[PDB]
């Protein structure tokens, strides 16, 4: 099949997330503080994406200024040589972030700062799981409010999902699945799951 299901998406993400749990906690905290600043600055988001390339630079990586440099410091040794253990997962994250809007990046920044990644991660993951098959439009039964999320026009979870192309409503049905939202909803899930794995 062309597509994957949420099970396959989850499996794919977990190949990266599984070994983030063995990463040193002090690293992940510094990395998460750096990623917060990167998610708040589109330019640093692009600067970091270029510096890492895709992790295949044979030589040392030159240090950078600002948030991009803050993240980059966490991924290199004393020489500036990237540690694939740390760089590749960040590359995967940056790849998924390319599909999201700056509005979503800053919403993810707020989630990092307040350490509230599990909420949106479950809402996005549950919508992906209950929207099968993704190529079909479908009104959905899940009310995000009954998961403990603030739900309403302008709410973080609203804007986060509205930016993916979903058709949102104040009342039932709160969410209608749109096939065009597949890629951004999947990338959104991956970005949340990778960030959460670091937390």
């Amino acid at each position: 099949a062309f597509t994957e299901d949420f099970q396959g998406l989850r499996a794919e993400v977990e190949t990266i997330s599984k070994e983030l749990e063995l990463l040193d906690r002090e690293l992940c905290q510094l990395l998460l503080e750096g990623l917060e600043g990167v998610l708040r600055d589109q330019l640093a988001l692009r600067a970091l994406e270029e510096a890492l390339e895709q992790g295949q630079s044979l030589g040392p990586v030159e240090p950078l200024d600002g948030p991009a440099g803050a993240v980059l410091e966490c991924l290199v040794l004393s020489s500036g040589m990237l540690v694939p253990e740390l760089a590749i997962p960040v590359v995967y994250l940056l790849g998924a972030l390319t599909m999201l809007s700056e509005t979503q990046h800053k919403l993810l920044a707020e989630a990092l700062e307040s350490q509230t990644l599990l909420g949106p991660l479950e809402l996005v993951g549950s919508l992906l799981e209950q929207s099968a098959p993704w190529q079909e439009r479908s009104t959905m039964s899940l009310p995000p409010g009954l998961l403990g999320n603030s739900w309403g026009e302008g709410a973080p979870a609203w804007v986060l999902l509205d930016e993916c192309g979903l058709e949102l409503g104040e009342d039932t049905p709160h969410v209608c699945w749109e096939p065009q939202a597949q890629g951004r909803m999947c990338a959104l899930y991956a970005s949340l799951a990778l960030l959460s794995g670091l937390s």
